[PDB]
């Protein structure tokens, strides 16, 4: 069995970057917070709570570090990680953590005692981690255009679609959404909707984004991207499947970044970390519901 975990490089702004290691009894080591998946649970939810659970701090996750496997009695551990800046909380000793302390990065190298763990942190190390996130979503699930009787531009997400609407909260909120666009297309708007009221923040209607709009002016689009992504905070855009190869194919390349995943199912996200106004970062997250 492949035991599936996820964590982070927790750091702060001690006034310069600190990042958290770990001290656990039972082993006697050093590490970075993470841990098992619980059911129905997807990984970016999980590093946040582990986060929270172990250190006793509250982050936002930013850029994606990649993966790592190691072997365990049991058979293969699987952790993916993230970067997270802490926003609040204080370490408060637990039943698998003692101490907590924080590092400048070259010490904190020394401090972690795996190998998986300091591969994780020259991950870390590479890039900007003082990141703004935009959060590209494909819609959740909405049934056939081919069934559908009426305008096609009504047609509502189906049941499976509103419970991916509902569990994107968790997801984009641990990536620290804070506002909200959607593509001129009820399928889009109710895919953020359960968010929009958890932030009691409204969505911006967006005509440029749909697929008919993108598929005559593409230009026009990606323009208005850069414009959302250049406004204070992290906003999330739910879009179309049309339009969101496009959009991040280009910026891609244009940034000379490489995603580690790819896909493009509904209820997906891209998770794009900008630094000064640079793309860093673009990390696929299948739908809350697949994997
Ligand atoms: N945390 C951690 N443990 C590691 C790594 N490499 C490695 O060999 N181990 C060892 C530490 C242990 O010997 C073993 C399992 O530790 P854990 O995955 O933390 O699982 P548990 O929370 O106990 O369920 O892997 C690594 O990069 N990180
Ligand atoms: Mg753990």
């Amino acid at each position: 069995h492949t035991v599936r975990a996820a964590g982070a490089v927790l750091w702060r702004d001690a006034s310069t970057v600190e990042v958290a290691v770990i001290h656990r009894p039972r082993y006697d080591d050093w590490s970075l917070p993470k841990g098992k998946l619980d059911q129905g649970e997807t990984e970016p939810v999980a590093a946040a709570r582990e986060i929270h659970e172990e250190t006793g701090h509250t982050a936002v996750l930013g850029r994606r570090l990649g993966r790592v496997t190691y072997p365990i009695p049991q058979g293969t551990k699987r952790v993916w990680y993230w970067a997270a800046k802490s926003t609040g909380g204080d370490f408060s000793p637990n039943d698998e953590v003692d101490k907590l302390v924080w590092l400048p990065v070259d010490a904190a190298m020394d401090q972690l005692q795996y190998p998986d763990d300091r591969k994780v942190l020259r991950r870390f190390v590479k890039r900007p981690v003082d990141t703004k996130t935009v959060l590209v979503v494909r819609h959740g699930t909405a049934g056939r255009r081919s069934r559908y009787k009426g305008d096609d531009r009504k047609r509502p997400l189906d049941k499976r679609g509103r419970a991916q609407a509902e569990a994107l909260v968790a997801q984009l909120m641990a990536f620290g959404a804070t506002t909200l666009y959607a593509a001129d297309r009820v399928r889009c708007h109710q895919t953020i909707e359960p968010l929009a009221q958890e932030l009691d923040q409204l969505i911006h209607n967006e005509p440029l984004l749909t697929e008919e709009a993108y598929a005559a002016d593409h230009k026009a689009a990606r323009k208005r991207l850069l414009e959302i992504a250049g406004r204070p905070g992290n906003p999330v855009i739910c879009t179309q499947g049309k339009v969101i190869p496009g959009l991040i194919e280009w910026w891609c390349e244009r940034a000379k970044v490489r995603p580690e995943t790819t896909g493009n199912r509904k209820g997906s996200t891209w998770v794009l970390s900008l630094s000064d106004g640079e793309l860093v970062g673009a990390d696929y997250l299948s739908p809350p519901d697949e994997k």
